[PDB]
């Protein structure tokens, strides 16, 4: 528990370690012909001290739940991360030279195929948010003794997402979290704005509620001391460093970001660094206190079937909140996050019933997603984030990186489409199906009534990858029996007859408009089949085609979304080339405007009358 | 101009104005049955003072280029924006009651169909970045006397994009920019984190380089004074206010965000507010000094044809930088913005030749897009932003709102696809076609060689809407003669014969892989047509279909992008149902990994061998 104040030999061993890490970073990037040795070298003493004095972890089990966490937010310093894990004895030294090869898992930036990596970085400014999720989990959910350390670059601090995380950590008193800022003066293509104005970094961190300490980032002794003192606040170690530290003629110079040393130069530089190393003996890592709780990864089931009634009206946004609160009674792993929209998404229902497991993330969608990713690391939590679907576009890079991180998070976006009415297009999600479908690990649920919403929540909880649930504002009727079985990739035919003329595919509000169109068309002796996809990704291609074959090959898809990347294009891509199949597509063709929900569905050509007229035109 | 220190009669008129603005915000939202009167009421004195004391603008010409700019970043206070423009005499007072109707343009949040709105807000945290672009333009490009005022909420300040803009304004010494923070204690669903800890707001703004003044936001006199002193720094007026100010029993209470007053309550509250108004006489706006320069809005033409030769090798990312620098010599309105990637996107070439028109935005893509939107307002500048295409996903909400803002900005994203090689997937754009295709005003250029890249830059400069140019890292051959004519929505058939068995659609690196596949397949007496879309949106449906009908109805798309929302899906959606047409699709099926470019194209099934195998399979299945 006490700080072990290192003696001169331990300090020299830490310096020797830092210099070994420099040598390896150079060797690996020169061998690869690409990479960022100068970005590694500014961080070498930081890495040596964290891994070989401060942190506590099992060197042979990097994912162990009791370990301190390290997040390399400046992910292009990956070679020095790999070098520390070789120094710690987990990774074979020889493998370091295979950096960036297709035959290796030592890829250009860290990724979770590496046991020692929890989240992928490489898109700057995201690691601190993930670290915040890890620290929040450690302090409030696991209630364990592990600490969380996150290394950032100085150019990286221009990303607004970093400052969302800074504010989150002070709001939530993450006194188990340390941010290390590698203030090496330079970004990629010029000096970072503040250069070596260390006092301005300190003021910014202090103003955001952090205990901020300026250190010489190349002093192993100052680093040991600064890391050795816990605080009652999140702690920022503001390290003055030089980019390319230890590389004579490159240290502190522009024009070297992401530039490997040519072989002749690497050999000369490595010789000079090696001349400064006093012993080949390596420091051993020190193991953690094993106080993280056991976690059960069993499937999570709703405590009962849905208790809706066919014909009753409920918006799927409200059904989401009810279903999430219900699921929270079945497993303590379920956590909810929301960005100051809990009264609109109905995640407030979960907050009321399970307040200890609700995280108010404020108006900061980027950070919210990163918090969720962090909470899901090491399978600790099962997170459900929510906001308006439109505002998940604010977090697309975090979502993109979440898939690269192989993260299991659940996102529920409300207020989709023009059917929200009067707020207008700033609040209307019209591109969220395109966005989430383009995330390669995604499952996209579009529930059309309250029953389907509850089933989607339960399925999402038990589905790997990036799960998105699209909810809606109109109160529409319950159409499904409570005991209707739902599965990912299985659609439902909600209206059919022996002489259906076209298969109409709708979802959410447009499913209900399609059912209303069917009633209008019956008066003209025209029957239509109506199909509810349930999941847009994966799509039930078989049921769609079997339906179309019963309806003269004709499909009409109607969606409250733009034309590109949504339901209609998913359907077209699934059926193109099938003999006799035709697809007509109704969607929103341009930025909308304010009006009543029904007025906008009409203006944008996706209401019952537009559907009926499209059907009449197809038959003729 | 000297500060006009107001007399008590002017101050009382400003209070009367603020109370009229409260009344109108309540009347309009009660009439609509929705909206945010409490968010209007905290800002009523701020709005009165800005519009009727501080700012200079032409009340009958809100777009006038000499006017001070006002940006309502907290856009859900739109009813009070509409009320000020009625008070100024531009809008008819009766029209305010038509808020949110389909028959009105007084929509729920501000939009540029309103003459008095430059950028759409409603997605919080974006207005200050737009304002920074307006202020940068005013100080460095227009070199004019107009100032820029941006009103933000307190919950809104949780958005990181705000702090990017804060830092930008101090870096760039935007002493013509004022941010007004409506510190009304409350967000939507709870108190804002800092509540009324005014000293913490001050410390945060000062630490980010702003001159920060705490005021009573309901004191017209303190507001006049704080706005009346210009500074050498961007200035933050940190206004302590109460949400719902002036609505008895609602002021300072939770549970009222976005809740209109019921009719009975509106009538009673309005009576009380009206009892505080001393005079019905309105204040007149004061017009501006007309020192903004005249701008030439003519078509922009490259000064010469591309200077490439067929067979030369160049990466389209480098051709972009060369073309942009060349365009800068043809028009004074071209500006370039980049997020600390200028040596990778080659926007550095423009910086070297036209340094006064390059804006370093640092590692802050959200703000970069907003800056560009601000610079393009009132048609002052023609901006080209650049970064890696993957990092435009960090700015998708800004891009989305740029289309809602009817903005003409140009975005060039480099390093697309797996063909970048060793950096791995964090840098690989594999969803940018899906993203930009879902932006409704977008034109998506995917140039396959240096010639097509230069033509795309020129076309983009003259094309309205959100223009995206997808550039690439491999150094592929020039295939077009310099004198080839290019047009939005027109594809090119780059290889054809009377015996073609498939039409293969590729772009960028996969066009070159398709041409290599064609050379391989000729050894087996198999000819393929190869088609280069040029624009993915709009797609040349006619040429694609005419090509397919000459190649046994068969189309094969191949793309360095995920399957969803890219070239293959665009093509399938364009041709579905056409008799005899089939589409096969090669794309990237999962998150990639590091390797050499050619190794990754092979691993992910989008190289010459994958194309050749798919072609053979189509022939043999028939
Ligand atoms: C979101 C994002 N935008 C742009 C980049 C491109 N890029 C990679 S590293 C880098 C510079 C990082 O500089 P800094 O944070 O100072 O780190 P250093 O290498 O100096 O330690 C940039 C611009 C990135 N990877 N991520
Ligand atoms: C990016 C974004 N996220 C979420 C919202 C949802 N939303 C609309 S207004 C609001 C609260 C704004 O509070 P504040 O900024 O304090 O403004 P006030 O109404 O108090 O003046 C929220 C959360 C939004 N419009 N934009
Ligand atoms: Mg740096
Ligand atoms: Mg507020
Ligand atoms: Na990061
Ligand atoms: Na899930």
């Amino acid at each position: 528990e006490s700080y072990h104040k290192p003696d001169q030999q331990k300090l020299q061993a830490l310096k020797d370690t830092a210099n070994r890490l420099r040598i390896s970073s150079i060797q690996a990037t020169t061998a690869a012909g690409s990479g960022h040795p100068t970005s590694c070298c500014s961080a070498a003493e930081i890495m040596a001290v964290l891994f070989f004095h401060t942190m506590r972890y099992k060197s042979q089990d990097p994912r162990n739940p009791h370990n301190d966490r390290f997040v390399l937010s400046k992910g292009h310093a990956a070679p020095i991360l790999y070098a520390v894990w070789a120094e710690a004895g987990f990774l074979a030294e020889a493998e370091l030279l295979n950096l960036r090869k297709i035959s290796s898992d030592l890829d250009g930036h860290p990724v979770p195929k590496q046991a020692f990596t929890d989240v992928a970085t490489g898109s700057l400014g995201q690691g601190l948010g993930a670290a915040c999720g890890m620290a929040y989990t450690g302090k409030y959910f696991d209630k364990a003794s592990y600490r969380v350390y996150c290394l950032l670059g100085d150019g990286e601090l221009s990303e607004g997402s970093v400052w969302e995380a800074m504010a989150f950590a002070s709001i939530y008193k993450l006194d188990n979290l340390v941010a290390i800022l590698d203030i090496n003066r330079l970004g990629q293509s010029d000096p970072a704005p503040l250069q070596h104005q260390m006092d301005i970094y300190q003021k910014r961190c202090e103003a955001f509620g952090w205990h901020a300490i300026i250190v010489d980032g190349h002093s192993v002794e100052e680093l040991c001391k600064a890391f050795g003192q816990a605080k009652h606040q999140p702690t920022a170690i503001i390290a003055k460093t030089f980019k390319g530290r230890g590389i004579t003629g490159v240290e502190d110079k522009e024009s070297w970001h992401g530039k490997p040393l040519p072989k002749n130069m690497a050999e000369q530089i490595i010789q000079e660094i090696y001349s400064q190393i006093q012993s080949k003996k390596k420091i051993l890592a020190t193991p953690p206190q094993e106080d993280a709780p056991s976690v059960d990864i069993a499937n999570i089931r709703m405590p009962s079937l849905p208790s809706y009634k066919v014909g009753d009206k409920i918006a799927t946004r409200k059904a989401y909140g009810q279903a999430l609160a219900k699921l929270g009674h079945a497993s303590d792993r379920i956590i909810a996050l929301d960005g100051d929209t809990k009264n609109s998404t109905f995640s407030e229902i979960f907050k009321k019933e399970h307040p200890d497991r609700f995280i108010e993330c404020y108006i900061a969608e980027q950070n919210m997603v990163s918090i969720a990713v962090g909470c899901a690391t090491r399978n600790r939590e099962v997170p459900f984030c929510s906001t308006f679907a439109a505002f998940f576009t604010r977090a697309f890079d975090q979502i993109r990186m979440a898939a690269i991180s192989e993260s299991n998070i659940n996102l529920c976006g409300s207020h989709c489409g023009v059917s929200i009415g009067e707020d207008g297009p700033s609040q209307m999600a019209l591109e969220d199906l395109a966005m989430f479908r383009s995330v390669p690990t995604s499952t996209v649920f579009y529930p059309s009534d309250g029953v389907a919403t509850e089933k989607a929540v339960e399925l999402a909880a038990n589905t790997k990858g990036i799960c998105f649930i699209r909810t809606s504002r109109p109160e529409n009727a319950i159409i499904y029996n409570n005991n209707e079985d739902f599965q990912v990739g299985q659609a439902k035919v909600v209206l059919k007859s022996k002489d259906d003329q076209v298969t109409v595919i709708g979802a959410g509000v447009t499913l209900h408009e399609a059912l209303a169109a069917a009633e209008l068309l019956k008066k003209e002796k025209i029957n239509i089949r109506v199909l509810d996809p349930f999941t847009i990704k994966p799509l039930d291609r078989k049921l769609i085609l079997d339906s179309a074959r019963a309806t003269k090959g004709r499909i009409l898809t109607v969606e409250d979304h733009y034309y590109e990347g949504g339901i209609g294009e998913a359907v077209s891509s699934a059926v193109v080339g099938e003999p006799g199949i035709t697809v007509t597509h109704l969607a929103v063709n341009r930025v909308p405007r304010s009006g009543k929900p029904a007025e906008l569905l009409k203006m944008f050509g996706i209401d019952r009358d537009a559907i009926a007229q499209a059907v009449r035109g197809l038959i003729t």
